[PDB]
């Protein structure tokens, strides 16, 4: 079939379609006696008719069949096990019906006696399976068509002491996921309670550990309800609930238990299990919402600034590697007509036309959809833009920051976009980008914080040293693929960053403003000229004067001298010190240039001697310790002799010497 397979299941579908009892006996024949099954349920289910009702008559008592069959425990073969991806395809079918338009009574074909058999199919087996996801699944979507059924589930488990098994929390996390459902969990004491009780037990084992309504919590559930957290933050108003006051007691009682109390005893297999609780917690509250990223950023500020005087432990580490050095991932969903070419939610639909993915920010439209003479052509749109595409060039953060500017709510964490076929004849891209948690954790200068606690290796050296400045990270996120990169080589074109950003630094950064003043003598202060000095006395072979690859970190470590010392060239006598220039006489940039000149480089050397040249209390240093520098400057450009910029290059310097 994989040649005319279209044609085969569009002609089952008209076939199912001409009468009711042919499609009522296929669907027998399909059920009972692969993604092509899918597409043929999803089309006999989905599609309106007058044989629907029959149609979803007989799913509901196949699946009623089949859960009866394990519920006690030829024909029946179908019903001792059906396949978690037809079960799925019949969650979406009732969710579809739900949400269009039907004609029949749709709840009325929904039974309590349902519900029960298949919540004790539901614990009839373990959650490795992913026969337990599909019928939890098909409880979801029906949940979400009956309220009243979820709202007689709560009064089941004693909701109106306890013991829910991770079969239990891992049932009522994926059947919450509906809006009823998740509107009655709110409206349910359910989240409450367990938050309560979490909270207690944190506060109870941190006063066990420093001494060296509420339901006590066991060690083995901590970690699936934390991961019940991670699968209900997805709600933009959980996030604002947990931004509160109320909550924070959570973040700081988890970072204690987890800090503190080393090896009441916790073993390393549940301190994994909460340790990747966490980081999936961590991953799901800041994305799409700039609100959360603050919220982090202030909150690992002030645990970084009361770090214990040395040692970082490796949850906080593994944090800084993992948090803010992946990029921010959003949920693509994809509506179109034509087709495009795991269990997710019923939002998402079902089939090959209705595309969900999970994919980072920083990519764009033409590699999503290429993953996904008049010429038909793709064009994007959104429900709140009408009567433009989009480009195909334009990335998602862009996208981000138009939808967030067009009345989407923050912390909205799937994006949908319908893909149109338009025609061909052979201020949207200029948009500021996301801020991303890492750029909102760098601008009030926690790179330094975290510095403070922490291809050559002396370049790699030298990095963490320079980010130590702040208003350096501002600078250093222009590039953020070759940035994270660099720090990924940090962690454990290249060297060349880490000084090019401190140039830029210096050129952006004038000597007519604090900043400049002031991260000039910070540099001062914390020795950077005595390392990047010492850099180019083992670079060129040469000592100071006690009283290919090379070539690249000689010129770009030049570039940087000049942008030092002229910002513009990249009351200017006393805007630097003495200190610099008592420090310049006992280094080897004497001797070094004297080699060099005797033999891009030979511009940046020109630019650095007009910009010792620029500033007058940084001129007499060029007075050798007896031929000028202007007159040799002069000689070897009538020997080399581009040729106007060396020409007054050399005029200048013959001027300053004069």
């Amino acid at each position: 079939c994989g040649m005319h397979s279209p044609n085969i299941e569009v002609v089952l579908v008209k076939i199912g379609l001409q009468s009711t009892r042919i499609g009522l006996k296929l669907i027998d024949i399909l059920l009972r006696n692969s993604d092509s099954t899918i597409d043929i349920l999803y089309q006999l289910g989905t599609t309106q008719d007058p044989g629907t009702k029959d149609r979803i008559q007989a799913l509901l008592k196949w699946v009623s069949d089949s859960a009866r069959v394990a519920a006690m425990k030829t024909v029946e073969y179908g019903l001792l096990m059906p396949s978690p991806s037809h079960l799925h395809c019949v969650a979406a079918i009732l969710w579809h019906s739900y949400e269009l338009l039907v004609e029949y009574d749709l709840p009325a074909l929904l039974d309590q006696e349902l519900f029960e058999l298949l919540f004790n199919w539901s614990m009839s087996l373990p959650c490795n399976m992913v026969l337990k996801k599909a019928v939890d699944s098909l409880l979801c979507s029906m949940c979400h068509v009956h309220p009243n059924y979820f709202s007689l589930l709560m009064g089941w488990m004693g909701i109106t002491p306890l013991a829910l098994t991770e079969s239990h929390l891992a049932t009522l996390a994926s059947s919450s996921q509906s809006p009823e459902a998740i509107k009655q969990l709110l409206d349910s004491g359910l989240p409450s309670l367990l938050v309560r009780s979490l909270a207690s037990f944190c506060f109870s084992h941190i006063s066990s550990s420093e001494s060296i309504n509420k339901m006590p919590i066991t060690a083995d559930l901590v970690a699936p309800i934390l991961r019940f957290l991670t699968e209900v933050g997805n709600s933009h108003i959980m996030k604002d609930w947990l931004g509160g006051s109320e909550v924070n007691p959570l973040w700081t009682a988890l970072l204690f238990l987890l800090c503190h109390s080393g090896s009441t005893g916790l073993t390393t297999q549940q301190r994994t299990a909460i340790e990747n609780a966490t980081v999936a917690f961590f991953l799901q509250c800041i994305s799409c919402h700039p609100n959360n990223q603050k919220l982090m950023a202030q909150v690992l500020c002030e645990l970084f600034q009361t770090s214990p005087q040395g040692n970082i432990s490796g949850f906080i580490r593994r944090l800084f590697l993992q948090l803010m050095l992946e990029d921010e991932k959003v949920t693509m969903f994809l509506q179109s007509p034509c087709p495009l070419y795991v269990i997710q939610h019923p939002m998402y639909g079902a089939g090959h036309k209705f595309r969900t993915l999970h994919l980072p920010v920083s990519t764009t439209l033409s590699d999503v959809l290429d993953r996904v003479i008049t010429v038909p052509v793709f064009h994007l749109f959104h429900k709140l833009l009408a009567g433009q595409p989009l480009p195909a060039e334009m990335t998602l953060a862009q996208l981000l920051t138009l939808l967030y500017d067009r009345k989407l709510p923050q912390g909205y964490r799937s994006i949908d976009l319908t893909v149109k076929l338009g025609s061909r004849v052979i201020s949207l891209l200029e948009t500021c980008p996301i801020q991303s948690p890492l750029q909102v954790f760098a601008g009030m200068g926690g790179l330094a914080l975290i510095a403070e606690r922490l291809i050559p290796a002396h370049s790699l050296a030298a990095f963490g040293l320079f980010l130590r400045l702040p208003g350096y990270a501002e600078v250093l996120l222009k590039e953020r693929k070759h940035a994270q990169c660099l720090l990924r080589l940090v962690l454990g074109v290249l060297p060349t960053l880490p000084f090019h950003v401190l140039r830029s630094l210096f050129s952006t950064t004038p000597l007519t403003t604090d900043d400049g003043v002031l991260l000039r003598r910070m540099a001062l202060e914390i020795g950077a000229l005595h390392l990047i000095l010492v850099c180019l006395s083992a670079l060129s072979h040469h000592s100071p004067r006690v009283p290919r690859l090379e070539e690249e970190h000689v010129t770009c470590l030049l570039q940087v001298l000049a942008s030092y010392i002229n910002p513009v060239s990249s009351q200017n006598s006393n805007a630097l010190p003495s200190v610099l220039l008592e420090l310049l006489s006992q280094s080897c940039l004497i001797p070094a240039m004297s080699s060099y000149l005797r033999n891009p480089l030979y511009r940046a050397l020109l630019e650095l001697l007009r910009a010792i040249a620029s500033c007058a209390a940084m001129v007499p240093l060029l007075l050798p310790l007896q031929t000028s520098v202007g007159t040799l400057l002069a000689k070897m450009k009538t020997c080399v002799d581009l040729v106007p910029d060396i020409q007054k290059t050399a005029e200048i310097v013959y001027a300053a010497t004069t």
